């Protein structure tokens, strides 16, 4: 019944750690999808885990694909293009296209969207990969659509 | 009498607990919020849960639209709403999408149990913290009875 | 002769980190215990790394004992309640009982209390370890009588 | 549906943590290279893993190269010379040259500057390798201009 | 007349350097106190020792009720101001509860040396800086020579 | 085209962690040195990785040389003294001499200047090594005179 | 024609694989053990079983006396003919003496499988295979069925 | 001009180790399918560190695909058959299919053939993964063909 | 058919270790019952336990009556030792029979001990093996073995 | 003063472990390049741990160069051709080319001979890296020109 | 029984006990021929270290205390020593060699031998203790701690 | 008082494993070496753990100074010589010079010998470095200087 800690707590201690951070800018991120498309688009997934769909919206901005629709940079500062130059690579190449990393890529067709946001930590810069999506059955389309886009491609 | 080199007398506002603020205020709302749709207390009974098995249950049960499984609440407004079980690693392929597990507060009511995932950002990485929710203690010990047998029909 | 640092010391720099916090709880675990005891109990283990007589507790409320007396909780939205029951455990145990993270048991009769006080950093929530006891000679009776107790339950 | 999270977000809590610090360098080195050079460059990496090009830069400034321009030092009592002393090294070079870290590079020609950005993290002084550029064709004729130097460089 | 990228001049509450506020008042207090107690000033030599040995030592003088180890103060209040040695692990255990090293002042009056084992928070977890202190030079070498001849004499 | 996060940032928060105590004391080490040796030194190296010239100043001290010459103490509360005792060593060394951390060490006739900065990662008591020199030729011949006194300490 | 550098020709009895011939003897053995007890002809379906629940139901079958499997034989004379439950570990003491699971040959023969965990010496600790028995797949399908079940009944 | 080392050996002890028991397996498996398909077959790979082409191979004998052909079981003691389930997946897969070790599988008309071979080593009993084709031609096409099926099957 | 077609000879056939193994152990209770007159029988053959093996290096440091040195495994290997270790701060100088290479009985509880020593990596490691009259006489040994540790402890 | 060990090691123990196989393999290879190109090889690197130029050579042979010579296959039972695939690189290579394992190359104007000579150890297949060369002017002039050939690639 | 092959008494035997037992058995032969009493192994692979440690100093102080008995092998070590590259203070004493070497405290009862064994080709070394009685065993144990005192001082 | 193990070892099985290679190894190099200076050399380190004075050796023969002199080569087919590259190395040594493993070198007025005897083991070529001197007092003189010489080259 008793309760050794009677500490009263100032109202911004209850603040969540970075959560205001993340919720800028996935208001920003849905509100200027819905600036350029006019949708209601929706997060459904944070700290994406599979990497398949995001390597292939790599191979879709590095070849100048017609869809992988550019929305807007994240951070104005960090990082506005890109390379493709790995020194490790046998074969290298020198494609220089738009980043991946600090920019919103929206497919308009298959109603979905793609995030790498910027965040400072451990001396170096790391990237949520979040996605979204206006509706649930566009997201269920691109899903499952995501293993044909890989059979062409291979 | 023996004296004490640290003489400063530490403030109240350095008395503070480094994450409980924003865990109690979460406890506290869960718990205010499961109040007002099922009329009931449901208090704190893990905090972060080292199990998994009933875990991996309810994702399975929201996942095939199970009816017991019901959800109650979104923790973060701007956080997931929504999830899917596409797990590239595994060479079975399901595509199914849900409502989330994390950022989810949920509910089996007749079962008189409660899950949460509650989001939070250590280090950047998201984390979660998985917390369990009972009334009574007989309802929570019927729960874990049953959990081991419903693994046997899965199976 | 001279000094290359000359920065004064407002002293709210001065302060010690976590101080803070672990007074205020070890302080009210200790008046809490005078209280409900009307004697004065001291720390003995900040952070005691031995398990034996910390495994023996958990058994002791476990099993219903009388012995282990409930003080009071550390954190009211805390852990208020436990159970046993764990997936490797090849026979299961059911049994809910009073949690021991976030709850301070004094053992009346040997004038020994015990504090698991939580502590939210990194990954998860970990816990303090902390022994309290009346005096010199009561904390000795308890440690011989540890291993008799050990091995007489098994 | 509502949510259990309500509290307020501040405007002083809405900002990045670390990046005021990102921008303002990397604004104010864009402002350098055109009150030099009167050419806009933008930032085309921000940690690079790639060191095979970044040590042709180390080269060419240890080698007394007129090829790298330095343009400005980015902290003031931080290291401004450096030496290429190695105990493991049998033979040593002894060449003091100016700092390749805290020091902002330039190949006017080539379009492409380089930075390497000193921070403090838990103790030892690290730092960040930039790339800047003033347009993408520029950039991929240096790129494509990194292994023929090396080639160069061992004949 | 090379430009520079960083143009912010602090505000002196910012070139703060972070723990030594407390170390400095810390340090500053044990010499203060250590004046009270034995009339000599003193001096620190060591200030996170690595060398187990002496430490090691005092923990047996102090378990073992020795005089010339004398308690001179506790460093933080609310921490622990007794111990014990029972140790699960070891085969045949040993019960004696003495005075806390942790959070203590120790110091040998007549040797001219003082050890602080002093308490800190890091990573939640409690950690010591083991802090030596003395008098003067002849006197800390002289300890100093005394480690191995005070460390087999006690085997005996 | 267009931004996402658009936060007007203050001022403060352009500043960069940790610079505030490095300024200030690399700038009140460089201050002390010419005050007593009429020259202006600077910084070549922030935290120097290498060991063997740092190992020599130590053994310099130890051996009352007149080669070192102890300009100051950084901070005023840690260790003005020391000893260099290793229980790991079968053959021991009790010479008590002065301060390497906390301390600055200038060699003035070879005009280079050793500062060994004590901090605090609130973690432990670390140091960083600084070498500070006036001018590029004197850092030369530094360098290159490490490995002839190294053979002398041989002999 | 190219020439080869191998010209040595194998004596027949390299051709040999290592370990096979224990093996081999054993299997065979334990066939033929299996067909004069039974009647039938039992052959091999698992070399070294990852799976573990059908073998530890097994083990407390064996240890509770239960009258479900048979014990056809002992692989090895001089080795364990018996054995005990204690784990020291265990709080919950148990002093039970049971025939042996290893050097020893176990077979369900209602449902058409057998069971013999074989011992072997390797690097001084003795370990031992888990070998798995069926008269014919169709017999075994139904034990692999059946295993789920009965462990349903213990939960 | 003098060597310190002057033992004279003769055939004897030049033999390498392991050879004799991987070269009768080869020579054999080799042999067996030119009785059985008339066609000479060779080793193309050794211990193939590559896994998804030999999944293929798992996933049609047990799902009953008339694309391999059971060829001969390598070892007569060791199993002839084997099944699926695991405690892991949910699945219980009690599918009993022959056995891929210990058997020798060949796609006749794609001219590859597959050899899971059996050592004792480590006590544990482990398995070469040998892959057998006729002529460089067909065995291009079956690599380029095995990244179609993973796409296609998903 | 089989692949694999050569046909062992019966020297092949043989297990490492079980003969050396076999011989020991047939020798050991030859040797129990020629003096106890009672036939053992191995009931652990390399026994992880132990709670009861170090009571026996106790009772054999005690110079306690309770067990009977029976035989020696090995000729040439020791017969006595010491348990000096250096790690303690009290070194002990008590010269005891060796529980290594040595068969030790509680004629009494019906029950033996056998520390065989084999020569295997660098270092000399050992069997520990446990025997037994029936199944009785073992239970009651192992219930024991909690009573003596309490005696001890106290 | 006297010798404990008075065994006189026997003449069949005196020879060397693996010698006999290693001196056959490397004097059947020099026999080898005699006739195949009329002058005297001799091994520089017995396991070379080097991979630049040993990367080189697999390249070679990959894009089908006229430089490097296949000289003799060393074990006859093992492979004679093998591919480049890699299900881990995303950049796909279907390429089959002739093996460098189990094969003996040379670069006959160079005056540099390679030898990959495979071994079984503990269960896996493994290879010793072996290079040849005619004069130490040719391993220098190989050398050197070894780091310009790996940056004309790229 | 599922096993039924008989094996020979040369398979019964077991792996390293021949060259330990030989070694062991020369070893205390030689001992009793030089010093006339019975010595007899106390420690097979004693993983203990301090008095091997006050061995190797009384060689290296060449002290008359320890006696060299015998050598193991013929084509091994014969001398030895002392430096190392690591230790700043370098040790250049040549001393007899402690690995391949019988040592003997005759007057204490005690013998002390490293006797090599080569594994994956590297060598290392066995140590082996020997004694005339149990009590003279006791005595030397206890009088090790007072030696490294001594050393001490 | 009675023993287990009652099997006689017969003459052959008393053979300690290894010592005859190394034995014939270490005779024959002495016996060279006495043949090529006149003079008893005789060994000093078996398997010297030290690098300083090898690395000189190292140089020595890089630079074809002339103290030290090649004396023998200890296996036939193995490496008469070697080269210094190292890609890890940015800038790289291209020296082609006699080999240092299977080579007897002698610094014959310092009165040591230096031997790097190679070993076939678990399929690795490795290496026993072995000291050998005449007297102990050149011995003490040479490592004496071993550091003079560390940095008279540097």
């Amino acid at each position: 019944i008793p309760f050794i800690y009677q500490y009263e707590e100032k109202e911004n201690e209850r603040a969540a750690a970075g959560y205001g951070t993340f919720g800028y800018l996935i208001t920003r991120i849905e509100e200027t999808l819905y600036d350029q498309y006019g949708v209601f688009y929706e997060l459904y997934a944070s700290d994406d885990p599979n990497t398949e769909y995001w390597e292939l919206l790599v191979e879709d901005v590095r070849s100048g694909s017609l869809e992988p629709e550019h929305v807007a940079y994240i951070f104005e500062k960090l990082e506005k293009k890109t390379f493709a130059y790995d020194e490790d690579e046998k074969e290298p190449d020198y494609t220089v296209h738009k980043s991946i990393r600090n920019s919103v890529y929206a497919y308009p067709e298959k109603g979905v969207a793609f995030a790498r946001i910027p965040y400072f930590q451990d001396g170096s810069i790391m990237s949520f990969d979040c996605l979204f999506a206006v509706n649930d059955e566009k997201m269920r389309a691109f899903l499952e659509g995501v293993r044909p886009r890989l059979w062409e491609k291979s």
